[PDB]
């Protein structure tokens, strides 16, 4: 079986791996349509996940399944259907206490492209197919089908955290793709003003187009100033950091009225430390929380999100920028990731 | 002044009282817009709420500032105001506790029409003016605005009380002004597959315009078993009552999944007692949640929904079905809320 | 093997029926200590579950493991176990949505007796051993432990439903077991004043041991009067309904203040509904939330109840007032359950 | 009328002021006990809230009143009361949304020693009597009731806010006077395995009586490998912040699960901020909340919590160590604090 693998730290290209078992409960998948993510690039030129031989790359598909395992009772090879990017293991005592993402270790809920090999290949695994697969609906877009295993799972668990409340108001740091997610979802919970920041103009059209009521440029000025500014120095409900440094945080707390919540569905990768502001957290007693976590996964978040899209609560298209047909443009789909044209949001290969 | 009022029981008439003197902290408006409520009606026709001697009716209302204590400090003569139909007392231990609507006791916080003079003179009295009114924005058109004040207030409220998900399937039983907002709550909350209940042509119109998925006519057969035949068999999430009799309990509770939440929002004024159903209710085990309760209001509440308006989040306009001119239309327009012709939903009357 | 089963409504006898095999995941235990319940007289004489045949009884007891899967990793046989009386499959969609208590149906996490044979057998079946299970303390009284498998979930769950506040003013109906462990639940929660009501001097005794202030007859006159009069007419700020017919629901209602919270652990076995009185409820507009729930189970709640018996925070001895030796005394122990003797609140039955 | 003030940073000592007037809300009351808290060393000889002037210090007192305003209600001269550290203004925004500590500014709500004359003079005033103040109980020591205005809503808030179950494992960090109070609540919402970490022997003794199960000592080593040791390298549900230097935030991060809570009732008085360590909060994604707020107040409080002492919930008598008698001794109990003897926890001045 051939696909695209990191041979090793700043190194990527095509290997020849055997093709993986199913267990009794697993399935077999081979992809439809795929997508590059952010976090591919951070794992092979940044090293944010240590040393990879050979470990096939991507998390984020649609697809057919093609062999099923004997317990397997709800699929069955020739169905189509849609991959939560997080597919953690069921039986555990963390998911007894509420935390799935978390299932037998820290952020262990995402297999794909971590300690398994990814979707980039002829054919990938499934763990526990009954519980972590849905149906892919006949009418729907496989390019709209595939910005659901992560883009809008993500982008919708930030707004959740922040617990906003009808007429709330809310800043987003940082625009792309898991950003806008985050900006639709605050307006699918009630929020009246909100405020996006970022600066590629592509990335402005689609905040404006999924909620945005206004729109700042970190480049022209304090981004904490501006906001002051617009509130007439009351400052705002709610915060979402989806992009931008680790300084972030600290933004975050100066902008926010005591007794507000900061919710992060940003991942870190650079430095030791994240820092709060001392005085403007009043001292650790301006009831300011602070959350931040890995978007949920499985079969019923799946569907759900799902139903969202047939109900057309949501329009994904805006999100797909770049299609490309045919296996082989995995690799330049995922050298455009790399080089960031400003043209970009998101890419898809259709086989 | 004059004022339409309730003599007794099944009475009313236009009596002479004194004008409304307001102490330091009070205010004396007089009205631009009102709006006729249905819970007048079963107060007055029915004595849902007791005997009254010489009442003036009315809760829904934008007005003008006349005069105003001396301790009032963020409103001036002159001033255009939306007044909320919940005018609480903040210096209570109910407040403290977290229900505004139960200042001074059980529905206490609701004053217009229910044990003080309403809306429906040449002045009124508002307490506490600078917690209880907010400005009305200079290019809102006065029918939309009066709105605010009970219906969008009250349906929201249900819809908040109900603890939506994204992707959840909500079904609203009773589709008058008050169950239209409901369903535009449900939407802003995430709402996936929304089921309305009613048969009036025009209120159908207005639910599909809301967020409504599938319509439901009770005439036409018991609406478990149709809500059943929709989901094949599975139930619904969420279940909001706002219209119909006592009897609608004990089909929201069979509707219901096991874990979820009704909410309530309907005023019950006649019977002895509503009913929930054993075997259905899982014995009282099945984890299935009754809430109910009055809408919210004071000057934040006030605030909140206003900007909402302001930002596009919901088109108001659909609830105006008829709008009149001239302070005596006021008794015209009460009675049309108890014929009930088949294409009103509310109605304006413009001073 | 034998076992104690129900024939039919009313019908009880032992019988012969073969032992039970286990799969990959699963465990045949062995009894060591078991204790009746009254839900197996609802079940049995009031026929309030529906029909069954042959089927073995009881849900409390804490065992020896015989043999286990070839799967199972954390337990082997020798091992001394406590059962929780709910049993889940943790593989569900219901898992997902964070109700365990109804994975695969309405209390379908609830198998011993209820649709699955009972513990009171030579041997019994275990589904997910390393799911389900959880360890006996080396030196812990084999009757204070069955206690932990549902007395002490029920009670607790009781009074972590009605959402207790420091210092909150509490009203529990009914001062059986449950009851008991409810009192001690809402005093572990930071209640203040807390009122039991009963009769059964050797119940008394036990409320006021386990945190009650105050005790009330209800064969002494209309108990909402009582408890008005007691409270110099404010009411109280929760209540727990745990013993008592359908009118019990009625009274909380009436003695509950606006805003407050109603939890119910009582399993209604009897009639067609539950009323509720129209006026003393607001007409649905008082907020006085109405709960109901099944007790949860599996290995983290076992676990996790133990540890708070080891580090002493309750004294669980206080409910086995009539132990007896040997297999053939649990047909005799049942039926105390049905007649109740003024000095009983559990009996034990150990092997 | 003369009191103990703050002269200049660094500076202590007594002066005279005009005699406070009471408006028509408020009460002049003269005090009867007090004590000194580590907050006033803070402002004083760290200059953490910034620059005051002949500011009279302290915020802890029982009293008797001696002048009320004409709207007055509830209160007369003669009358003994407990007075809350915190005295909020209830009519205020924040209030309408839930956050009485801040009303009209960050932390607002809390006004002695923060930005008015304090409760260490002949005289004080106390806005809003009706709503602000509470009766003491004729048979209650003094020494006892000044327990209350402090220390026990702000350790129990402590709790509160780290959203304990049933079992939870938690860990203490800070063992005076509110991390006392902090175990104390900890207890009182279901906790099972309770660490403490402090040194002092009064303190460590004090620590288990009222709940602690494990105490740890920073001559170990690292206070991580420590925990982990103790839990087999698993960490905790809980951590409670309630003593020491901002590097405890870091060490609280490394010890909890994923999906934890970490509760702040620290006053940091110094630094420019506070650091969270990269890798250990799972870059941002592994669910570690983290809270902080000033203690609740106002007369709903302060008769919740005056209740909870009356029916023996919590003994205060073990918080004080030292009483003095007489008003000049004000000084000399200041100091102590400042010293920090290693007998000492509180010290109660009696008039
Ligand atoms: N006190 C306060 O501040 C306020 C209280 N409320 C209360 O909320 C409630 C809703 O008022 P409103 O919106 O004016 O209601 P309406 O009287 O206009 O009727 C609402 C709906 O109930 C339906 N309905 C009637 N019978 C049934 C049935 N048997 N089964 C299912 N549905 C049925 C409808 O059917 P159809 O289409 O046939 O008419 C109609 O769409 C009222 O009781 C009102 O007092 C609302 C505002 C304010
Ligand atoms: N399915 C499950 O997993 C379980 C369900 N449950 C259920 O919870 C409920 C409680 O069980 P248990 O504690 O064993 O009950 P008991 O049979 O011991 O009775 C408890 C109390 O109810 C009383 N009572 C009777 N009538 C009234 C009344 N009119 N008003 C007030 N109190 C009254 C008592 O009075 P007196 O003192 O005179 O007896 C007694 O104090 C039962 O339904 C049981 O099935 C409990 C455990 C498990
Ligand atoms: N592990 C998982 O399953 C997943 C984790 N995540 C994570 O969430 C995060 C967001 O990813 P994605 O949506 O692709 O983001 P992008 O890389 O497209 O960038 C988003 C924003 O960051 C910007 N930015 C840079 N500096 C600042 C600044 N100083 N202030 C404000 N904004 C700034 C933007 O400006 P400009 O317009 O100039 O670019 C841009 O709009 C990433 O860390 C990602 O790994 C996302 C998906 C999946
Ligand atoms: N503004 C308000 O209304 C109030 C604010 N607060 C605040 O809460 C906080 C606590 O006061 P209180 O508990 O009375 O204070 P204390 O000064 O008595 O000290 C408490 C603990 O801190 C210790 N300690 C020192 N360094 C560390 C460390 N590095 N790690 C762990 N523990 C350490 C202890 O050790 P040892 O045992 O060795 O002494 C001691 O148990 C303070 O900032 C206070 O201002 C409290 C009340 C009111
Ligand atoms: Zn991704
Ligand atoms: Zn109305
Ligand atoms: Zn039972
Ligand atoms: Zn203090």
């Amino acid at each position: 079986m051939k696909g695209f693998a990191m041979l090793g730290i700043n190194k990527l290209g095509w290997i020849e791996k055997e093709r993986p078992v199913a267990g009794s409960y697993d399935a077999i998948v081979r992809p439809l349509a795929v997508s590059p993510c952010t976090s591919d690039i951070h794992t092979v030129f940044e090293g944010a996940l240590g040393d990879r031989k050979n470990m096939i790359l991507g998390h984020e598909a649609v697809g057919e399944v093609v062999e099923v395992g004997s317990e397997v009772k709800d699929f069955k090879p020739g169905d189509r259907v849609i991959v939560p990017c997080t597919t953690p293991d069921w039986r555990s005592l963390e998911v007894q206490a509420g935390f799935q993402q978390h299932s037998n270790g820290m952020l262990a809920g995402w297999k794909f492209s971590n300690f398994k090999d990814g979707v980039f290949g002829e054919y990938f695994h499934v763990n526990d197919a009954d519980m972590n697969l849905a149906i892919l609906p006949k009418d729907m877009p496989l390019e709209n089908a595939v910005m659901i295993t992560d883009m809008m799972t993500t982008g919708f668990h930030g707004a959740e955290l922040a617990d906003i409340q009808m007429g709330s108001s809310v800043v987003v740091i940082g625009i792309g793709a898991v950003g806008l997610m985050g900006i639709a979802g605050a307006k699918l919970r009630g929020a009246g003003r909100i405020i996006g920041v970022g600066s590629r103009p592509i990335c402005v059209e689609a905040a404006k187009f999924y909620g945005a009521t206004d729109i700042l440029n970190y480049k022209n000025g304090h981004i904490v100033d501006q906001v002051m500014k617009l509130t007439n120095g009351k400052g705002v409900d709610r915060v979402i950091m989806a992009g931008g440094g680790s300084e972030t945080l600290s933004q975050a707390v100066s902008m926010v009225k005591p007794g507000g919540i900061i919710s992060n569905i940003n991942y870190h990768g650079s430095g030791d430390a994240l820092l709060i502001p001392r005085v403007e957290w009043g001292c650790g007693m301006a009831h300011k929380t602070i959350k931040g976590g890995l978007c949920p996964g499985g079969r019923l978040r799946a569907e759900m999100l799902r139903d969202m899209v047939v109900y057309n609560r949501v329009d994904l298209s805006k999100l797909v920028t770049h299609v490309y047909h045919g296996f082989d443009h995995i690799e330049e789909a995922l050298l455009l990731m790399k080089d960031k044209p400003k043209d970009l949001i998101k890419a898809v290969v259709i086989l």
